[PDB]
């Protein structure tokens, strides 16, 4: 019964396993944007993709994760609300059995098709596996995505998926170029939270992108056609691998904008 987004072993279940599942700051969230502060202060985001350096794409069994080499000390996050700068490792997603839903933040209630992070760990902390137990090891990148127009970014990931339809299949992914994923404004809402797949550890700075990136019907669906389980077993479609909003507490979510 190890985790993952069936009917025993999903969300409702992790905190059994996991019991910071009901912690403090738990991500995600809904972001309600009366209630979100506009801070004048916060500064622009520096996303810099340029010389990133893709390596294979892996089904890990709940989603699929494009690694990077992040011994590349050029691809980073850092300006914004972060006070360090944050090497990429890996980007996934999280996305629904239909469109209606699939993000794991919500705007106003609003659920978005599917939403991708950006996962980057703390160069003041060696690497990921130490990063992730200090409070400010992780800075998240999340965008939504939404259903129009086909991301042509995007389409080399699209592309791949029927080879890694089962868990613990992988692809080479070399030469992908991330930036390709980025919506024009680099608008932000910002908040401490979590990782949203167990272990569920309290180390991220979420930074999360007012304006969602369009992709097309055609992109998503290839999405739903990967499966959760390994080869040779029954089928299970890898759908509705979200974790819904957890509840804020304490904490202030910040914006970059009105
Ligand atoms: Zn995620």
């Amino acid at each position: 019964h190890h985790w993952g987004f069936g009917k025993h072993n999903g969300p409702e279940h992790w905190h059994k396993d996991f019991p910071i599942a009901k912690g403090e700051r738990q991500s995600p969230v809904d972001i309600d944007t009366h209630t979100a502060k506009y801070d004048p202060s916060l500064k622009p985001l520096s996303v810099s993709y340029d010389q990133a350096t893709s390596l294979r794409i892996l089904n890990l069994g709940h989603a699929f994760q494009v690694e990077f080499d992040d011994s590349q000390d050029k691809a980073v996050l850092k300006g914004g609300p972060l006070d360090g700068t944050y090497r990429l490792i890996q980007f996934h997603f999280h996305w629904g059995s239909h469109d209606g839903q699939g993000s794991e933040h919500t705007v106003d209630k609003k659920k978005y098709a599917a939403e991708l992070h950006l996962v980057h760990w703390n160069t003041k902390y060696g690497d990921f596996g130490k990063a992730v137990q200090q409070p400010d090891g992780l800075a998240v990148l999340g965008i939504f995505l939404k259903v129009g127009s086909a991301k042509p970014g995007l389409q080399k990931v699209v592309d791949v998926l029927d080879s890694i339809k089962t868990k613990g299949k992988s692809a080479d992914f070399t030469n992908f170029d991330p930036r390709g994923l980025l919506p024009e404004s680099l608008d932000y809402w910002t908040y401490p939270g979590s990782l949203t797949t167990p272990p569920l550890l309290e180390c991220v700075t979420w930074i999360v992108l007012k304006e969602p990136i369009s992709v097309s019907s055609e992109q998503v669906s290839k999405f739903r056609k990967l499966n959760f389980n390994g080869e040779g077993e029954p089928e299970e479609p890898m759908v509705d691998n979200w974790r819904p909003a957890q509840p804020l507490k304490q904490r202030q979510i910040k914006a970059s904008f009105k």
